[PDB]
């Protein structure tokens, strides 16, 4: 009890991980909520330590939205150093209700944890295949940054969702300052802000959940206040600077949206978050720098996150040169976690539409074209054209050989069309 | 009497059941049904639609889908059926959340869960189109789903078939492999059931469809073309293929090939709506020999063909043969043709290429995909407008109906989608 | 076409089912949201119809909370005419997170539909076992009335949850006028009311879901306003009579709680629900009568529901004569749906504690006492002592027999210890 | 990598945990299958260690079947030292297909691990409540012994199910020598044996999964050979003594069932299992002695498990005196793990039938009778009377107060009927 608490307090005081982070609660409070034993969360712990290190040693970390394990595995094979788990993509195509939803927190709260677990389990299998074949060359255990939306209710829903993300092996979790019952994609209308004090309580709840689980999980504070021109309540005096006095039929207060409202929220959330994220209506370098300088005046060195959103028309907003240089340029402002939220959705839907249309028009000629493009990608590191090997048929054959002392008559890769034709 | 007679009339009077053996009575089926009939709308409409299409179209060709979005794009592309691969579910979409090879390792309710997801995505697509003021596209295309070797015995088959129907499947395939040693048709190590056991599984499948009251399509698959092992020598009709050699596990070695496959194909034909012979390559003359063998006994019998990504197509066939393949086997009676792993290869190839591009060139790579999407809108692609695609418009209308048009928090007005697209 | 619209509009205006019910939307609105086909929901339709007839047949329907199919199956065998599906019980022991939770909407939103479906599936198996053996006497297809709490967010979460309840085969669903993010058990402190207008919109959302599904599901409007002394907002002029002007640190408004507040909400909800339910702090005939009289002054004949809560200390509140007559009496005021919310939780916990303690002290003598109690109950309609039969071993023996033309070697009941010893 | 191999061969050579246990594979093979990292499984490891220690320090460990976390929690509160997780109970009322099934391996293979996980999470919450209130008196983390049936297919299905059990935090797992596609309850007809070699390969597969996961999980080897008079294959020479030559229409071989066939299987499985279990058709002391004496001839001090089955009519088979001493008496033969498989089913079904029938006849008088019985049980350590506390309402109140720095106006136990009336 003494030792357990003293060790926790010692970690908060000495570890540079917690520099500039406020905890408005004690080590004794955390140990009181932990129960009588510590449960180890190996992937969550390893991932969060690796992510913390990468954010401070890489020029920046660029990720793509992944909604299956296989998408994540190809992202790691292409050389990306983190996976982004979009709640938008989970609403669309990968939630535990099995419905297609817009991005309005309509799906079950345990849906993103479930996909974190799936992704970690695919990466484990990929690691096992590689390890079994004699190398540890590729590091398949890359950090997953997951979308917790507005936490699917109040501060206790936030607490439970943060714990579920850690249980599943997420390295980082983002929370946004929206009223959960009205939650929207950052690039839709009808965004309703929480009071500053409530959004702060959600970030404190996420940190308390991480502390109870015993894992230094990365917390990303997102503000929707650049575009949001509604707030649930006028209760917080710091929000009254932006309130016009008009009320909607629902009782929401209208506000003066813009960079001033977002900077105010960023500065409020910075002491309670590892990274700050400002949603924007277009990919604008000047706005990104303005936001960055505002945070950096009060919290120099504060890590920032940037949504390179497919909700933008990139060629409409930016010239070819500006597009090519965009990520390197914003990284120089402190945007060290950068992610294309819906890359997985667009990859999956475009790929299948074009394939199925080709197939409809030209039958097996369209499918052979795809198989040939796959053979052509092998020299750049693609391996999935050998699908039996990719999903672990070789790993399970070796399991069977260890079980039977190498006598099994029913191993799968020997006598396969893969070994004959590939 | 009323329920018995009604069922009996269907079996005897309907064209649907021409050439189909049921070894049990209508009275057997109503004894197992319970006191009420539960309707299965998507299962019934899909099975009716599939049966009609298989008789009106030259052929029906499908691709594997492992998500509702993949299925939705297949429909928008103009395909008339969806294939639900168990291989794909093993690989990336099963209820254990693990990546597995194709050896019946995932939980048995996994394929039904994906059937239900695809039907719910199609339902949403239909809801969006209907709200916007058209019923142009028929989103309710039939799903043909993989039941593997039934994940156990005759009772596991019965339960799985019911699960497929509950989820809204139009058709279901079962193969003549030992469930505990199940393999992908193009993997080694395959073990056949005795003919009599494989026939009992098909009986079990039909009895499940009959209990649920739905005319579900049943595809009987044989793995006897390459499978050189059988569990048992119990069945006298299997004797001709059994060598007498046994494996250490006690499986009996058989002489595999087209003769063993034709024998099972003829045994299964009275108990299924389509017969499917797994092959080791896309060989027109073998396809023709199998078809002629079946049709010799059962003229007009519908057949199914796996246009498998487990074949190296360029290596096996010239451009001309690849171009004509589906229309050529359709002329032998292969009216249901499917690329089992199309969803896997589309998803994996697509993401690898985007991710490598992104790794090398950041947003130039993403912008290239976005520009390709915009161009693809000129031949019917819509997913560029991602907010509309997923039903943001549908939920805006629901909100406006609930609030009588007073809602201050609708999504599409003020979106970047409306301003930039 | 335009007929399919006119028919729906006619049924609302003319069918007895919809007497006294307001729909602020049109038939054309519902058909616009239904898509191109109608999907059949047999158990949800039949059970809603049977629940409506039952409410006009019996003096009252008294139900117990069930958290498993087997509990619901025994409730039917004991002669009860509906099943109550408690969200409290799902929180505690039967939700899709697998956690034990207090009753604060912490669990995933699809959890109660999952349990509705489980209970319907057990009841289907019971009916199959009876049907196969040649009886159709017991009606196993009793209506389920399910807890949708405060809808797990906004009006769209309400819409989706109500659709989930109908897909699962619920006959009725209840919704309460609480802020979802602060949801509590009716007998906990810290309850926050919605504005009257928001609570009404939630009821409108639930009816629109049931109309879109094409099922006449029973909707129960619950008010928490008897004890709730907080409201989210003063936006609704009809709530201003109860609002003191004091505010909490979170920005909630203090209200004067009591029967007057509860009556105001009951009158406001009555046109938008089939039954009205007033949560109470104790089982008091006079208060039950005042509430029913107040409703019936404006809505003569309105069906009411009453929670016979295990959260009450019954012996502390009522003498034994008053306990024995309670349901008979409040039924005469119009409380035609009565339920013990946590019956299942208390039955399962108490029975296992008693069995485990006896077993700890006396080994198999304690287990043999239960088994002898079960044999003694068979005279009264209990059958589960023959566990193999109860769970449908005889049904599956008959499936195997039909499949094999009566040649199976591996049927279960012949050669069982059940066949030899029971 | 040398260190990972070294720590494994050091454990196998030095630790008496592995006395008498044969592993046909190498520490090298285990590390080649594990992958590049070690994942910690705290509850599986602590549970298996606790279970191993209990089986050596106590005369016996007696358990009851539990199918919910609440049942398991009351078993612990009553003073039981292990929890039995019955596959039969999961088939009946707690599997992931949500159907009521006989005990024939019809449900999804991940169902029992899902219930292991639920029970551990319930025990964790009870630990958290006790810890917060300021003691660690009760050890809630009692070991769970879980039913893996016949492994839901071949040796790879066994391998996956064992890993699933360990991931969920099971302390022990049982596997039976039945053909999975024909699996029956031990007390049903139509059981079919695997050949000895195949049964042994399943046990090898289980041990390899535990070694790969890095946890010393208890493996129980069950034989159905006392009553099973069918086998799938005559392939194994050690089985020819029992095979008659008679076959069934399905191709199964008739065998001479009885204690000789069971002793043969028990001796064959002993080197591959930590406990051996012989299914019996009645609770017969002489048969239990004869089995123990035949195993101990070759494996002195081998731990044995005994099913105190509700499939037996206990009063038909034994006198009052014999029932009362039965567990003590078979414990002296080496039956150190004793469990009543279906205690959860009979407790749940009997209790709810009795309550619903009393509720049917006497309304709230019947419910008040249960509530007063519950109050009477408090002196013995029953706490569920106070249901709000039991499920962690006070835990989540203290979480809310920590997040809000003590400023929350919405905590749940303050103003509850539980604080007012109990």
């Amino acid at each position: 009890k003494n030792e357990r608490i003293e060790k926790l307090q010692e970690s908060w005081e000495l570890d540079e991980r917690w520099e500039g982070i406020t905890r408005p609660y004690s080590a004794e409070d955390v140990i009181r909520l932990r129960g009588s034993i510590d449960i180890e969360h190996t992937l969550a712990r390893r991932g969060a330590e690796k992510l913390w290190t990468s954010l401070h040693t890489e020029d920046y970390i660029n990720a793509l939205g992944a909604l299956t394990g296989n998408q994540a595995m190809q992202q790691v094979k292409a050389g990306l150093k983190a996976i982004y788990l979009s709640g938008w993509q989970v609403a669309a195509d990968a939630n535990l209700s099995g419905h297609m939803y817009p991005d309005q927190s309509l799906y079950p709260a345990n849906s993103v944890p479930a996909v974190v677990k799936r992704i970690n389990q695919t990466l484990q299998r990929a690691d096992q295949i590689q390890h079994m074949e004699g190398s540890d060359d590729t590091d398949y255990f890359v950090p997953i940054v997951a979308d917790a939306e507005a936490g699917f209710g109040g501060q206790l829903n936030v607490f439970e969702l943060m714990k579920g993300m850690i249980e599943a092996g997420a390295s980082g979790v983002h929370f946004e300052d929206q009223l959960s019952s009205e939650k929207k994609c950052g690039h839709l209308g009808g965004k309703v802000l929480l009071p500053t004090q409530t959004a702060v309580r959600n970030l404190i709840s996420a940190r308390l959940a991480a502390d109870v689980m015993g894992v230094p999980t990365i917390i990303v504070a997102r503000t929707d206040a650049d575009a949001a021109d509604l707030i649930t309540s006028d209760i917080d005096p710091v929000d009254k600077a932006f309130i016009t006095g008009e009320r909607t039929p629902e009782g929401f207060y209208r506000t003066n949206a813009g960079l001033d409202q977002a900077i105010a929220r960023g500065l409020a959330y910075a002491p309670y978050a590892d990274l700050v994220w400002c949603e924007t209506s277009e990919p604008n370098l000047e706005d990104a720098k303005r936001f960055a300088d505002a945070i950096h005046k009060e919290h120099p060195g504060k890590l920032l996150a940037y949504n390179c959103s497919p909700s933008f028309n990139w060629k409409q907003k930016l010239d070819e040169k500006a597009i090519a240089s965009f990520q390197k340029e914003i990284a120089s402002y402190g945007y060290k976690f950068q992610f294309v939220t819906l890359a997985g959705f667009h990859s999956l839907n475009y790929g299948m539409f074009e394939l199925a249309r080709g197939y409809k028009e030209r039958g097996m000629a369209a499918y052979s074209e795809l198989q040939q493009a796959e053979f052509a990608a092998e020299k750049h590191g693609y391996s999935a054209t050998r699908h039996q090997r990719e999903v672990g048929t070789g790993y399970f054959d070796e399991v069977a050989q260890v079980i039977t002392g190498g006598t099994s008559s029913t191993t799968a890769l020997k006598g396969s069309t893969e070994e004959a034709q590939f």
